[PDB]
């Protein structure tokens, strides 16, 4: 490609992740993480522009590509994946570092936000976490009902809108602890029962506060919910407020 394309005699493969991503090193001193491509060549060079042109603090980001043989090489998040994070019970969280995973997703969001760019898939399953706790979301690139609003179950229709409610079942799945959203429903039935206004309940981690925020994320009128700049303000005022 260009100043993007990385020489791959400088990466070193260390361990296995997961399925294939590998935990490695880059020149030496750089913690990656290292993906082998599946795929078709109008499908990768899509995804390539996509995450060669986006870049903020809280999406994971690319370091460089190897396509001269192939691997995406991007930035090393220590504490895997958000969901089974969540899921470990020896963190035993604090419900400001529960809010504080919200702000970062948020951020990512509200940027994503500003670039008129559409995530289309955001769960906890699709964020990472590195070292010090701090949450990312992967931009790069089983219908997700459960969460879906209901104009893209019904009509499909996808816009802003539809990544806010995502977020706000996200922030559920967060102040959970990493349930299934509705999980004593299959899919089908969960598209019934939104349909019909229902909504998650309230965690018992999450104070009013934070509920009302994720419960403004799900009115049925798309055009009433919210911006991720001022759901961004709304879990600020709550940290300081809350904390
Ligand atoms: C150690 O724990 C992990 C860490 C990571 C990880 C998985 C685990 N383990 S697991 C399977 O969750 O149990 C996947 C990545 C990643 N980026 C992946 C990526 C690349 C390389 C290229 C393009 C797009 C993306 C999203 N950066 N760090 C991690």
């Amino acid at each position: 490609y260009g100043s993007w394309e990385i020489d791959p005699k400088d990466l070193t493969f260390l361990k296995e992740l997961g399925t294939v991503v590998k935990y490695g090193k880059w020149r030496g001193q750089y913690d990656v993480a290292i993906k082998m491509i599946s795929m078709s060549e109008d499908e990768f060079i899509e995804e390539a522009k996509v995450m060669m042109n986006l870049s903020h603090e809280k999406l994971v980001q690319l370091y460089g590509v190897c396509t001269k043989q192939i691997f995406i090489i991007t930035e090393y998040m220590a504490n895997g994946c958000l969901l089974n994070y969540l899921r470990e019970m020896r963190h035993r969280f604090q419900t400001q570092q529960l809010l504080e995973m919200c702000k970062d997703v948020c951020e990512a969001m509200e940027y994503l936000e500003s670039k008129q760019f559409l995530h289309r898939d955001l769960a906890a399953r699709n964020c990472l976490v590195n070292d010090q706790g701090v949450v990312k979301v992967s931009d790069f690139g089983k219908f997700p009902v459960r969460w879906s609003p209901p104009e893209v179950l019904m009509y499909s229709k996808f816009s802003s809108k539809s990544d806010i409610w995502a977020f706000g079942v996200l922030m559920w799945e967060i102040y959970s602890l990493g349930k299934m959203p509705y999980e004593r429903f299959t899919n089908s039935e969960t598209a019934e029962h939104i349909a019909q206004g229902l909504r998650l309940y309230r965690p018992h981690l999450a104070s009013e506060k934070v509920y009302t925020i994720m419960y403004s994320c799900w009115h049925e009128k798309a055009d009433e919910r919210p911006t991720f700049k001022i759901l961004l303000s709304n879990i600020l005022d709550v940290m300081d407020e809350e904390s």
